[PDB]
RNA sequence: ACAU
DNA sequence: CGATGT
């Protein structure tokens, strides 16, 4: 129904699927970038998407904050309550660097605990995510 | 079909 | 139009 403006807001970008990915968390409210990964040479769109809400459940974490996450990734948010990135990227020389951070990832998640919301961003009702790359 |  | 996902 209504936006939780007290939020972070994640998103992935990429130059192809499978191609370039990045990732971004912004301050809902406001836009405010809080934090952007260097691009990832190789990687999927739903790998940057889980790898972005497990950054930004870090970055929450770090900072003593209670503040949900919004992603529009149904597949993320699914990656992520399960710990587990379903990806189909062929493991692979050129792939390992991608691999090696949803790998982490996942391990961060099975080590650490948290109670941060992952909501999802109702594109539909709300237009793009505050952290949408805009291509 | 839905989410990207 | 192509691809990644449930
Ligand atoms: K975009
Ligand atoms: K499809
Ligand atoms: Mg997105
Ligand atoms: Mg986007």
């Amino acid at each position: 129904e209504e936006i939780i403006w007290e939020s972070l807001s994640v998103d992935v970008g990429s130059q192809g699927n499978p191609g370039i990915v990045e990732y971004k968390g912004v301050d809902t409210k406001t836009g405010e970038v809080l934090f952007e990964r260097e691009p990832i040479p190789i990687g999927t769109n739903n790998m940057g998407e889980f790898l972005a809400i497990v950054h930004g459940l870090r970055y929450l974490k770090e900072r003593n904050s209670r503040k949900p996450i919004y992603s529009d990734s149904q597949t993320a948010i699914k990656w992520v309550k399960d710990k587990k990135a379903k990806s189909t990227l062929v493991r692979n020389e050129e792939t390992a660097l991608i691999w090696k951070l949803v790998d982490e990832a996942e391990e961060w998640l099975n080590t650490h605990t948290y109670e941060t919301p992952i909501l999802k961003w109702q594109t539909d009702k709300w237009g793009e995510i505050k952290a949408d790359y805009g291509r």
